[PDB]
């Protein structure tokens, strides 16, 4: 058949990517595809709101916040002559397949409309439409939805589209204020958006390690003013040179009544007498790029969506299309719609720890999170383990190790130990340059890229003798590493001197750091967003600078070592044509093929291409080589220019993503270590660890038992979750 | 022989990057140099506010917003009782050399300070002083004051260490906004900070293109309010989806009462009813990261601050350092107090067009710019020579093409010609790729990065008969071209080929765009800027891995051809270690010289380097070589990585500065060519580069410019630039 | 073939050691025998590469002399073996 699809609702960043994804993929599985403009307002007024999307008609929107098809608040909609109106002109050129980006109302009005589709009896009844079209275009309406939106605010959905953007954008302005706040001091209380949902309030000021935060579903609790004021002066009597409150747009007490961000200025100016500035942050948030994550979540979301269109029967009730647990899945859409009600339901009805489940696990770990790291017990309420625990970087620095090291170590105080800071990786180790830690020393730390400890790929084989004696001498009970597989290979050779050194019975575990992703046992790893955020952030500005002759080739390396994750998955945010990476063997004939068609491209209107490589995919076939190939075969008809990327996509600041993958997975690792630790008053496989995330959830994985689904050679593994995804890039080109 | 050094008031981004010139100068110098914490607070308070600096307490400052020594809003130093203590507490460390980063008021303060200074004579009278000590740290305190302010507030200086960067912010903002924009018909206004001067506020409005703008020295004059709602009405007939309304916070009407943006809010609403929103920016404006301009003016300025210090004799009054036409110079302190505070005497007193005029030359420039590219009369009213003048682009894109375009068009559009765009430089033109070109279809360029016309380097002295042709067919009466090195060439061609075509005995000027900065005739062109802000945040990014790793030096290859100007000037921004380029001849004593500095800089805690090297330099010594050398010479001690940047650098969307640059002196140029136009073949003097020398923009015949010019590498002879060399090494 | 140096892996040589044979050579270049002959051995330097050296001369000679590089290459397991 054919399909529709329309952007309703509040815009969120990735609108563009999600309807790039629907066109490409339906005519790719030929079906038709049209545009409807404006919303439901297009779909009232038919004409030429409707028309039929073509391959070159969302070629670059890829990397355009908004929706260039437009959203709409539409009345008529809401009226049955509206609704009637809609029906007619969707029949009118055969349109039975809907796919409506929105938010909660705009769902919620997909789903009312499904349900009275069969008001074309009324249509019938009138001149609307011949009698055998009321069969042929038959009560069968199939509808899917993708929930676009800066709110996490629906339930059915882990993640909306355009959170993670509108959460760089916050952390934009937080990250830039910071600096007038050090000079001056000064207090800085920032209104986010969350008029009903607290979800960006929270993980911005997770992301900032904000001093207080305020959401609607977890109200403060009475006497909250002075055990915040108590908490600001602590700061002041820390030294630190100013202070940061969120506060979302919806805030409130325990009764109800709003917490209004000009309240809480005049609290701290009155109590503290601090000097004091409030900002308003609002429809920034909606504003600027689409983040790498929200590019690839909405272009999975289109290709998904279209599926779940051409599998759907008259039987199968209409669904929206979610990533769980990073997997596609469909969801019933009017129980889906239901649930996000419920929750403003039990905010209304005063019952806030209802409204937080409701909300999901993961909502209350980030709420949970921050707490432990924003408020410490005086050290008089904390007993605990004499217990000295060591943290350390290892391997090349990557955005999120500060976040991590922070993380840890708060979490480790509050656990009642000792905290031991091991400067330079394994280096420093040997070296002892080891000194303890505390809760201030890590204060700042959160959106701070690189290593502050310093980091090194130094193995610790070669000083076995020496970093045992550094143990004794420091007592260490137990180690959290945070780094790349040069960690993974430290734990293995550790794991195997055991028997040679007692001082290493200990427990031990990693968190994954490095912008390749190449950690055994882990889908993710920190730094790696910040690294596809720059890759992208890098082709944006490729395409804007000379717009104009066109017929032009970039080959553009990028880092990952033998793992294709950066090339592969900033090649889909990018809106590449090829992604050459090592776990996909190519010939000659692949390459040539590619030229081939890039050569048919360039007679299109997109006379543009981008061709990634990644940095060892190839021993033979070269960055310098395929540049070469491709600038040959291309002479008539275009050029190239080549760029490699090089160590800038460490990062600058880690994005939002990796500080808060840093902070929480650093956190449930440091759990997982103090638990280990009061089993005692001790060494096996499963006292060494990583930890990372597998599918759904968190797991610890012993090493020994990652050994045989690792690839040794080329230091990747050797499943791979997002090999799966290396269809969609041939098809969304 | 000591120099104490604060920051005060407002904070501005690249306050960091100055302390450290200061810190870094001083020392080189062999002068000992002290921080004053929190402002004048620090030096009020005395004690451990006072502090001396080494070598390594300002390094990895450069990068950062604001002060790492603190500013502070310092009531008490505005009282006898407070500079009491103040006079004391330098008195207590040998401190009688002041170096005073700040704004208006602390400058003021600064100012009133030196003055009062034998206030020792009090302290004497009680316990403070030893009656030799009035003697010794005599009455000769020398000041020296660099004004750091986003406001661009102060008299002596054509601009202050900040106002770039919060331009940045302000732009980053719109850019922003303009995508949520998109969706239905939003207008926003935007309320950015000028509390008593409107230099921001209107330099935003420029670079993008605002659709009116509200500042206190040029108010809206009476019946206004109509004549906006026009402006916008006009705006959605033609189709553009959304308004930008800048506003100043210290706005205001023809008799001094205020202008908030919720009054333009609630008349927009009332009067047109469309959706409308208001965002006041706030402090953000003060954030972020020090664009490349104000690290390189801070740290210009640094430098000779300290140096105006030394120089300093107890006849010479304290002054206050400056960049006027690319130039450091030492302006008096107290009359540039005295006249800054006469333009908000100016205003008080209702005489608006005096207090432009105190603002200076180019405050007027870019106000009447504005309104030219702003306002449209409508076509019965601009009457007018039945003249066909044409624009072009030629050479490689650089970020302003697009903002010089729309300048040219409309400016030509007001004075009255018919404009022609020609599509793909010279290529198109010889293939007749021209079509007339209107005020409407320039709309929302300013911030658009590359060529949207098109641009080949190809030259015109193969297709002259053919380019003659489309000259004559389309009776094109004068060409305007915004573009490279190739541009330049393209003149020449034409020029020597007006003999054997009259088609080309007409006013043909340029205006110099191209990250190089190549072109002979101008210190600047646009695009330069856009690269070098793009090298800038690369490197900080590249420091931030050689940091966390620790003895690690990276060489970095960049841009420019054989014109050094952004491997140079990168490297001053990004405080690299080294920069090599053609224009400085190096031999192997010189890398072995450097390569040891970086080794004896290991011992110290900043285990870092970064090395930048010109893409053309050196046939012999490549970016490999030098890596291999470095990697070598530092086995014990530190490794490298080398990277190659690539044409990337070059960055994307325009840079304000890009952008600004772009629309100001395209409109100059076409100027210029009204003016030749009006006279009525012709004489070397009617085909020009209108580029940027030294103070002021010229108009140079390309005869003149054969003789300035290196054809081989395609460089300028002489370039401005080069007595900054010694900086680097001195800062780094 | 009475060469002015051979560089190999056994004997060490740094920057300094380059420079001083380039400074000789230059001198020798104001003698009436104005030629150099230079031999790397293939592996002698990871760092200190054929091209390395061609630089270095190459641009250190800039007034004085000029260079010419050449890899024997897999000629020298030769045609028929010597006697
Ligand atoms: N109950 C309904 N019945 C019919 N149409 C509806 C209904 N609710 C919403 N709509 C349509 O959906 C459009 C978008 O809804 P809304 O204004 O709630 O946007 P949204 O992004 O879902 O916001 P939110 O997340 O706050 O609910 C409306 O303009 C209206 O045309
Ligand atoms: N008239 C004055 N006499 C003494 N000190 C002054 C005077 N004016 C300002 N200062 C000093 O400077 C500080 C305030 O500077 P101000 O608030 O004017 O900031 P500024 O950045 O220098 O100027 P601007 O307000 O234009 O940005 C005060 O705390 C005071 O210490």
């Amino acid at each position: 058949s054919a399909i529709g699809v329309l952007t309703s609702g509040g815009d969120a960043q990735g609108m563009n990517a999600a309807v790039r994804a629907v066109v490409r993929m339906g005519i790719y599985v030929g079906a038709k595809v049209y545009f409807i403009y404006e919303g439901y307002q297009g779909m009232v007024d038919g004409g030429s709101n409707i028309a039929e999307a073509d391959w070159e008609s969302v070629s670059s929107i890829l990397q355009v916040g908004g929706t260039i098809i437009g959203s709409a608040r539409c009345q008529a909609f809401r009226t049955r002559e509206g609704r009637l109106k809609a029906a007619c002109n969707l029949l009118q050129r055969g349109i039975t397949n809907l796919c409506v980006i929105g938010g909660d109302g705009s769902l919620t009005g997909a789903n009312l409309f499904r349900k009275e589709w069969s008001g074309l009896l009324e249509e019938l009844a009138r001149n609307g439409q011949i009698d055998k079209e009321a069969v042929q275009k038959y009560a069968y309406l199939n509808v899917v939805g993708m929930v676009g939106s800066i709110d996490n605010d629906f339930c059915g959905t882990d993640m909306t589209i355009g959170t993670d953007s509108a959460l760089h954008r916050i952390i934009e302005v937080v990250d830039a204020i910071m600096t007038t706040a050090q000079s001056h001091q000064r207090t800085f209380v920032l209104e986010v958006m969350g008029r009903h949902c607290g979800y960006l309030a929270l993980v911005s000021a997770l992301a900032c390690g904000a001093d207080w935060v305020f959401l609607p579903e977890s109200p403060p609790e009475e006497g909250w003013e002075e055990q915040m004021c108590v908490k600001l002066s602590e700061n002041r009597a820390r030294k630190k040179r100013l202070n940061i409150i969120i506060v979302a747009e919806g805030a409130i007490d325990t009764q109800n009544k709003p917490i209004t961000s000009e309240k809480i200025k005049e609290l701290v100016v009155t109590q503290l007498g601090y000097d004091t500035r409030v900002t308003i942050l609002g429809h920034v948030q909606r504003g600027g790029t689409p983040s790498a994550f929200d590019r690839i979540l909405a272009s999975r979301m289109g290709v998904e969506a279209v599926i779940a269109l051409l599998e759907a029967t008259p039987d199968t009730p209409a669904c929206v299309v979610s990533l769980n647990g990073n997997h596609a899945v469909r969801l019933p859409l009017m129980e889906c719609v239901q649930m996000t009600q419920d929750v403003q339901k039990a905010m209304d009805e005063r019952r806030f720890q209802d409204a937080v489940r409701l909300r999901g696990r993961s909502f209350a770990g980030n709420l949970n999170t921050y707490k432990r790291l924003a408020i410490k017990l005086p050290d008089d309420q904390i007993p605990k383990t004499n217990c000295n625990v060591a943290v350390i970087n290892v391997g090349a620095p990557a955005a999120g190790m500060n976040a991590a090291v922070r993380s840890a170590v708060r979490v480790g105080i509050a656990d009642g130990h000792r905290m031991l800071a091991i400067y330079d990786g394994f280096d420093g180790f040997a070296k002892g340059q080891i000194k303890e830690i505390g809760w201030t020393d890590v204060g700042g730390w959160t959106g701070q890229g690189g290593s502050i400890l310093g980091t090194k790929r130094v193995l610790p084989g070669k000083y076995l003798e020496e970093i045992a004696t550094q143990m004794r001498t420091h007592s260490i009970n137990a180690l959290l590493i945070i780094g790349g597989f040069e960690a993974y290979l430290g734990l293995l050779e550790l794991s195997a001197a055991r028997e040679k050194h007692e001082e290493f019975c200990v427990p031990m575990v990693m968190v994954p750091a490095t912008v390749s992703n190449n950690v055994p046992g882990s889908d993710f790893s920190i730094g790696a967003d910040t690294a596809l955020n720059t890759i992208t952030d890098t082709c944006d500005r490729i395409k804007q600078s000379a717009s104009g002759t066109k017929r032009r080739v970039f080959i553009i390396e990028t880092m990952g070592g033998y793992c294709g994750y950066l090339a592969n998955m900033g090649g889909l945010a990018a809106g590449a044509d090829a992604a050459y990476i090592f776990e996909e063997p190519f010939d000659i004939r692949d390459l040539q093929s590619n030229v081939e068609h890039l050569t048919e491209k360039m007679k299109t209107t997109i006379q543009r291409g981008l061709v990634l490589r990644n940095e060892s995919c190839s021993e033979n076939y070269t960055t310098d080589f395929i540049y070469q190939l491709y600038s040959e075969e291309g002479k008539g008809v275009f050029d190239c220019r080549k760029n490699v990327l090089g160590h800038m996509q460490q990062g600058g600041a880690p994005s939002p993503f990796d500080r808060n993958f840093g902070t929480k997975i650093s956190a449930r690792a440091m759990e997982w270590i103090t638990a280990k630790l009061k089993e005692a008053r001790f060494t096996t496989d499963d006292s060494i660890c990583v930890l990372g995330i597998s599918k759904r959830n968190v797991i610890f994985q012993p090493v020994a038992e990652l050994k045989k689904q690792t690839d040794f050679e080329h230091r990747i593994p050797k499943e791979q979750w997002w090999l799966k995804l290396r269809p969609l890039m041939k098809i969304l080109a």
